[PDB]
């Protein structure tokens, strides 16, 4: 028989962890 | 002929987005 | 024969990279 | 001192994963 | 001091729910 | 006065939307 249809999209991967602390504030 | 084979994999999962910003910097 | 089954889901992808640096330090 | 401004919107959450397979074709 | 810093980004949210059932199968 | 405090959180992230349809059904 003919091949079946493509499967469905993969699930979305998750967002990453938080970034590093920010830089110093005003002088 | 016999029943056909499975289709291929679905479209790619998308790579995960970047995480949130880090916390504020030091004073 | 009839067509085969749909394919597998797309495979899982890598959760995103760390976020950017945080805000500047508070005034 | 005065309270700071509001932060920005949280990032949009992700779409869900694919739904389940469809039902049998017509009898 | 001067006006405080901006608040945090809004909190991350949940992925969405699974999608609809797929299309009906073949005759 | 003391330093201005952080502002309020930004708007919550929006709830993720539904996923894609599932794959087609079988005969």
């Amino acid at each position: 028989g003919p091949p079946g249809p493509p499967g469905p999209p993969g699930p979305p991967a998750l967002p990453g962890p938080p970034g590093p602390p920010g830089p110093p504030g005003p002088p």
